[PDB]
């Protein structure tokens, strides 16, 4: 591990900021009343009835599902544009795209001036994330030496929230705003993307799409340089042979449902729908909603943001020193656990407190506890689903199939992210309780899967991901001989 394979990583991880980005600043931007009186004014209609509402719960009209929905939908069909572009050209080739997309869009929410320019800027902002989240996890997957791989590739992850947190704070900000705050909420998505695009210009790409795409002598000259070492021999073996087995295959789409990818295949599909199914883009607002339904600060739900988006991020960094010294296994069992429990705390202390004879009986201190129990849960979240969600797709993939793997990650996410949150926003909105109980079994669901049928995957050099699979009690029926490389 060198200076310049960090310096490489951290660089790339910041496509993170990207998505982050975006989650953070899209709530209080739309609980923006002069944003709103431009775009909405359906909306805004009814919020000058409501005072006690949340006016993101108002987008469930058919068309305002429409708009919301257009930006995973872009992501969505980006992100396989990006399979074939990743492995054609580069990593650094589709996190280039990426970056450039999100610029674009963001200027053009900055500067909207009628509906079909924020629509323009939403399409371009999801193509940007289905570019940057389809080929920032594999670069720095395989970038990374095995022995710290799942730390400097969480740094994506760790750049998404803090994408969130900055949002959040941007938003209480420009929310005192005279004029045009939303304006800049929007427009500073922009310093992100330009970040990206010229580190983009910097960075090398990896040695395992360069030997992959023809350039030899430049991938074992990278290697070489990220390692350190003058005998790269042995691991330059491990891109030779998977090189080989890969330089077999074009479009990995055909092959994809082959039995030795099963195991990859199945992890890149299931991996993204449960990380979403825990609920947390759900559950991340229930506070903010319950806090501006029963009084209290407009300010207090966008503080609520804050503090949540706060030990969001940070949290994270448990996952980032846990996760190679004593693996995945390790922080998907605690952080479902953990996430479990405290889902089961607030959905019953919600369900007491506000639930015996009548209904009704507003709390200050009530509120504070709901928002601590939410706050455990996203930190469990923090240190399992959400990171893991990144890592484990981009590194169980062979080399041939790891683009359109991680395509698999992101479209079935996108998907799942808006599915799973425009389904859940009427109970959110309506403040039902019981979502905490389902979200419950969906965890408990979730962590016994991954106890049985995922194998360990800390510390083993990407390109040997094979054995890994084979010394699995179940997976191993999958997996012929010629496909263990290295051992
Ligand atoms: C109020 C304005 C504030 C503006 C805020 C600007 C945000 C800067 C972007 C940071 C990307 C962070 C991603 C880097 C994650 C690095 C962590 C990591 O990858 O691990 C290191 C490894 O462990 C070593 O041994
Ligand atoms: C490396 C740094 C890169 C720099 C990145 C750029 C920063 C983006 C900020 C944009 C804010 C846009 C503010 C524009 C607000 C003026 C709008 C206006 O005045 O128009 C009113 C409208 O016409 C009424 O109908
Ligand atoms: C080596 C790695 C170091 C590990 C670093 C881990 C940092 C994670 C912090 C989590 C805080 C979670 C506790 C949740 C805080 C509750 C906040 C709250 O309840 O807010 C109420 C507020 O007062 C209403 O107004
Ligand atoms: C080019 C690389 C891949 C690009 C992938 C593009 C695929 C997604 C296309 C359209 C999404 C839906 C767009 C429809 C948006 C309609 C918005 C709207 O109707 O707004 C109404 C407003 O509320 C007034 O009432
Ligand atoms: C990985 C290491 C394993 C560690 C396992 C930890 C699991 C915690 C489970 C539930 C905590 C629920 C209790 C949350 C404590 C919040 C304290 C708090 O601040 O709430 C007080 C409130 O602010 C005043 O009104
Ligand atoms: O930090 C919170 C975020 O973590 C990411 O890993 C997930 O993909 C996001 O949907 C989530 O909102």
């Amino acid at each position: 591990v060198t200076a310049f394979v960090i310096m490489t990583c951290i660089v790339a991880a910041m496509g993170g900021l990207l998505f982050g980005y975006d989650l953070g600043i899209s709530g209080g931007v739309t609980s923006m009343e002069e944003f709103l009186t431009k775009f909405f004014p359906q909306v805004e209609s009814q919020m000058k009835k409501a005072k006690h509402d949340t006016a993101y719960c108002k987008f469930d009209n058919q068309m305002l599902q429409l708009f919301t929905s257009s930006l995973y939908l872009a992501a969505l069909v980006a992100s396989f544009m990006a399979s074939v572009i990743t492995r054609k050209h580069g990593r650094k080739v589709s996190m280039f795209i990426g970056g450039l997309a999100f610029l674009i869009g963001a200027l053009f929410n900055a500067f909207a001036v009628n509906v079909s320019m924020l629509i323009i800027g939403r399409l371009l902002l999801g193509v940007g994330v289905g570019f940057a989240n389809q080929s920032t996890p594999v670069y720095l997957s395989e970038m990374a030496p095995a022995k710290i791989r799942g730390a400097l590739n969480i740094g994506f992850q760790m750049a998404i929230t803090i994408g969130i947190l900055v949002a959040n704070l941007i938003n209480y900000g420009t929310s005192k705003m005279a004029q045009h705050g939303w304006r800049v909420s929007l427009g500073l998505a922009a310093v992100p993307a330009v970040v990206m695009v010229i580190g983009s210009f910097i960075l090398p790409d990896t040695p395992n799409s360069m030997l992959e795409r023809g350039k030899n002598e430049e991938a074992k000259q990278m290697l070489k340089k990220i390692r350190g070492a003058d005998n790269v021999d042995h691991e330059f073996q491990d891109l030779i042979d998977a090189v080989e087995a890969a330089k077999k295959v074009e479009n990995p789409w055909k092959n994809i449902m082959e039995s030795k990818y099963r195991p990859a295949l199945i992890f890149c599909s299931a991996i993204p729908f449960f990380q979403q199914i825990t609920g947390i883009n759900v559950i991340m607002f229930y506070a903010p909603v319950l806090f501006k339904t029963l009084g209290f600060g407009d300010d207090a739900a966008l503080m609520s943001a804050v503090i949540t988006g706060v030990v969001n991020m940070l949290s994270t960094f448990v996952s980032i020193y846990a996760v190679d010294r004593y693996g995945r296994r390790l922080l998907f069992l605690e952080g479902g656990i953990q996430m479990f429990i405290c889902q089961l705390l607030v959905g019953s202390f919600i369900g007491a407190r506000f639930g015996t004879s009548g209904t009704g009986t507003l709390t200050p201190a009530t509120a504070d506890w709901i928002l601590a129990f939410i706050c455990v849960y996203v930190a469990g979240f923090a240190w399992s689903w959400g990171p893991l969600g990144w890592l484990v797709p981009s590194e169980i993939c062979p080399l041939e199939i790891r683009p359109a793997g991680q395509a698999i990650n992101v479209s079935v996410n996108m998907f799942f992210t808006f599915l799973i949150g425009q389904f859940f926003l009427t109970m959110l909105c309506h403040m039902k309780f019981g979502l905490f109980y389902f979200f419950a079994s969906m965890v408990a669901i979730m962590t016994v899967f991954i106890y049985f049928l995922l194998p360990e995957t800390k510390g083993v050099p990407i390109e040997e991901m094979g054995r890994v699979w084979k010394q699995h009690w179940f997976w191993k029926k999958y997996i012929p001989e010629d496909a263990i490389i290295g051992g």
